[PDB]
């Protein structure tokens, strides 16, 4: 069978927390007053929820309300418990309230509001300095949640809310997040296709916080090279082929051989043989102002097949790429 794996950091955080910290199935939800919140505008819909701009009429402040679609009670409790555990942490979206929606007959999560700009428009304008700054802000959120025993598992541009006017960033959508427990096997049907780590694509279930670092590297690659998404697969099999055309097939085989993993035999006709590429190949006259030797080395250290070889969030914050970012 497969060789087991452990996180190289924050391995035992949940073991030594009180059980109530991670035992979300036992969590008792504290409900607020549903009439405190008046819906104003629908912002989006998905398979799991609908999201609205709203007003909190006890302070006349904007909030965001996520009205959950019917899903299993443990997954609702998991997201609620994670949001409560992380509340107040650096750049973590604040859960302000939880109320029972009378129409949906489901919980509605009330969040602080971010006056954000759309990433499809924001990424057109961010400077080299902007990208370094906001990457550092994301890392603060990821090191925090990892240090608190939680992996996000859905890092992608859509889940990073940026108020560019105030240089404010929030990591949102903790609905796929999980508590890390050493030796636990997790569902690989997490993250969006373009941000799925190799561990998910080869069906290796004993993964950890380092999944979020692959996803972050995918975001970084798309920003500095001006190609969004960077690894643009047509499905989950082609996604791994796209990765292998950049990182090469020999190191993919080294990865699965290390963990005594077999590829799906359907890769026999589609994977091919590919050398590992040098990152300079993706530099051109229209992105070179976003690229530096520091950026390429940082990217190279995030995008590793072996989840055990990727930079941790704290290690990433030590990288020379961030030396030019003004510290607070
Ligand atoms: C505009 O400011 C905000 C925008 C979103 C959030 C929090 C969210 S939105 C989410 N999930 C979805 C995202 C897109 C579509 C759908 C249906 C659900 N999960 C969260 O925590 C908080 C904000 O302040």
């Amino acid at each position: 069978g497969p060789v087991p794996s452990r996180a190289r950091v924050y391995t035992d955080v949940n073991t030594h927390r009180p059980r109530e910290y991670w035992d979300y199935e036992s969590h008792v939800v504290e409900w607020g007053n549903q009439d405190d919140y008046q819906l104003v505008r629908k912002l989006g819909r998905g398979k799991y929820s609908e999201v609205f701009e709203a007003i909190n009429i006890t302070n006349n402040e904007k909030v965001v309300v996520k009205i959950l679609k019917p899903v299993k009670k443990k997954k609702i409790k998991r997201e609620i418990k994670i949001l409560e555990n992380l509340r107040g942490g650096p750049n973590i979206i604040t859960l302000a309230d939880i109320v029972k929606d009378p129409v949906s007959r489901t919980p509605a999560l009330v969040f602080e509001h971010v006056n954000n700009t759309d990433f499809k428009q924001l990424y057109q304008t961010l400077t080299d300095y902007d990208i370094r700054f906001y990457m550092y802000e994301i890392l603060k959120a990821l090191d925090y949640c990892h240090s608190m025993g939680i992996m996000h598992r859905d890092v992608k541009p859509h889940n990073v809310m940026i108020d560019h006017e105030h240089r404010k960033l929030r990591l949102i959508d903790w609905g796929l997040a999980e508590f890390y427990h050493p030796g636990q096997e997790y569902n690989v049907r997490v993250a969006s296709r373009y941000f799925k780590g190799p561990e998910l694509l080869v069906d290796y279930q004993m993964y950890d916080y380092s999944l979020d670092m692959w996803s972050l590297g995918c975001m970084l690659a798309s920003m500095i090279f001006r190609k969004e998404p960077f690894f643009h697969g047509h499905d989950n099999y082609d996604q791994l082929v796209r990765i292998a055309k950049v990182l090469g097939t020999e190191d993919l085989y080294d990865y699965i051989d290390k963990y005594n993993i077999e590829l799906d035999p359907r890769f026999n006709d589609i994977l091919g043989r590919h050398s590992r590429k040098r990152w300079e190949r993706f530099v051109h006259s229209e992105n070179q102002h976003l690229v530096s030797p520091e950026a390429l080395d940082f990217l190279d250290k995030l995008l590793r097949y072996d989840h055990q070889s990727r930079l941790t969030a704290r290690e990433a914050m030590e990288h020379p790429y961030f030396y030019t970012v003004v510290k607070d």
